Parts: C-alpha cells; structure tokens; sequence
C-alpha cells in the first residue's frame, strides 16, 4: 500500500528522539517517544548509505511477522531521512545484558526459561515458513520483565521454495552460521536451528564468544573431523546434549523449533 494509506506510516511530528543508543555505517538507534508517552525504539538510515527500499524491506517484512515472542513494528516515516519505529525493549541486547549485575545474578533456571522463549519466537518463525539467517544472542531482545523476543529480520525471507540461496560472494559470521549456509550459501530453518545451538552456548557463558580461543579457520577445520564446541564451562550436560542435535552434520536430522522449545521447557520446569 502506498504512504498515504499505508496504517504503519505517521507524521515524523509523532516521534522524539531522547537518547542515542547507537550508531554505524549505515545509520543510528535511538529511544524515543511516540506522541509524548510511548517510549519506541527509532532505527534512521543514514542518507546514502544505502538503499531506501533496502533499508524498508526490513519493515515490510515485519508488517508479515507479527507475534508476542519477536519484536513488533511500530511505524515507518517513510520520507528522508527513513525511520522504522518499533517496540522498544528496556534491557537492550541479550549478550549485553547477560554481562550485568543483574545478567550475572541470574539462575540456570531463568536462562533455560530465556532460552525457551527465543525457541518459541523462532517456532512461529519456522511455521510461517520464514527464516532468520542472523540468529545470536545480539540479536535477541530483551525486555524490562525479562522475557526476550527475536530481532533484526534484516536478513529475514519467506521461503517459497525450501530454500533459500544466496549470492557466491556473500559473507556471514562464521562460528554462529550453519555449514551448509557457509559452504554453499543455502539457509533453510534448519540452519537457524544451528545458529540456536550456538546461541544457547552464549546464553550459558553469559555471552561469551562462541568457541574460546579458536579462529574461524579452526572451527572450520575441527567441524568437518566431526568435533563440535568444547562443552563450555559450567554447562549443564543436558543442555549441551541439546545443542548438539542443533549440531547435527545432516540439515534434516537436525530437530524443529517446536520441539526445542518444549524440550526448553522440561528442562526449566524441572528445576
Ligand atoms: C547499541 O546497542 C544497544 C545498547 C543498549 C540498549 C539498546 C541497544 C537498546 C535497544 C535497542 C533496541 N533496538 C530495537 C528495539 N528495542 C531496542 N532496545 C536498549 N538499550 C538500553
């Protein structure tokens, strides 16, 4: 639908930025409020950066996803510069917030119930027939009840056909993404469950970098003898157990989100 018509796009008027929480190359992230009392989170492209229709795609693509367990699409100003205004979460990054007073104090029971909630919002991913591509703890919002919803559908697609192929020269984080995906640039569902694998190791390491101490080319090396992640340290042995079916060598062998889920769910209820 175009602006004039389009329910997500308001009047620029609507929004304040307060305070910067981040910038980069392509544009910055702001806490704001829309009509004076409703804090939002404000993302706005950097003019020439890059592409206007590349930057909106992101909403476009979140106006189709809509859920409770994945960050919510507020509005667009879809005049320069472009804004996309979505639920602002009060505990910011997962792998940050991990890493504070409050991060630290937290049971394995809580980041079992956490690592539950991600495995839900990526279910309804699955059965929507969508995938992430970029699935990390970075990338998992959290909000000020502590409860965590999936973020940055950048990367996100519909899967019309099983899978989804990228370019020959396109280039992803290599300890997080599937080896299909780096290999051949083919992503499914089932290569996000790889990247849920590697999260789940930062969600116990309270966000350490995933593989102590190796390089990329190390961690390619050792995956094609058959090794997986060293169990990390204080690891519950179910757990990690978990993460390797996540692991599995064959894309289809590795099991669904649903099912983690509430296999996360006997572990958290049970403790
Ligand atoms: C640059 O990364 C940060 C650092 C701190 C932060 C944030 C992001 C956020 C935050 C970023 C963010 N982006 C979209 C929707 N909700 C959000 N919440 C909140 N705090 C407190």
């Amino acid at each position: 639908k175009p602006w004039w018509e389009d329910e997500w796009e308001v009047p620029r008027e609507t929004l304040k930025l307060v305070e910067r929480l981040g910038a980069g190359q392509f544009g910055e992230v702001w806490m704001g409020y829309y009509n004076g009392h409703t804090k939002v989170a404000v993302k706005s492209l950097k003019q020439g950066s890059m592409s206007p229709d590349a930057f909106l795609a992101e909403a476009n693509l979140m106006k189709q996803l809509q859920h409770q367990r994945l960050v919510r699409l507020y509005a667009v100003v879809t005049q320069e510069p472009i804004y996309i205004i979505t639920e602002y979460m009060e505990n910011g990054s997962l792998v940050d917030f991990l890493k504070t007073p409050s991060g630290i104090k937290l049971t394995i029971n809580k980041l079992l119930d956490m690592a539950a909630q991600i495995a839900e919002g990526m279910a309804f991913i699955e059965e929507r027939n969508y995938i992430h591509r970029d699935l990390r703890a970075a990338n998992i919002l959290v909000s000020d009840t502590l409860s965590c919803k999936i973020a940055d559908f950048g990367l996100a697609r519909l899967i019309e056909d099983n899978e989804y192929t990228a370019r020959e020269g396109a280039k992803f984080p290599i300890k997080w993404t599937a080896p299909e995906a780096i290999n051949y640039g083919t992503f499914t569902i089932k290569s996000d469950v790889w990247s849920f694998g590697i999260l789940l190791t930062e969600i116990v390491t309270h966000g350490r970098i995933p593989y102590p101490g190796m390089t990329n080319p190390e961690v390619i090396q050792n995956l094609e003898r058959g090794y997986r992640m060293v169990r990390p340290d204080n690891c519950p042995e179910e757990l990690y157990q978990l993460m390797r079916l996540c692991w599995k060598e064959r894309p289809e062998d590795r099991p669904t989100f649903d099912y983690l889920r509430s296999v996360l769910e006997d572990f958290f209820t049970a403790t």
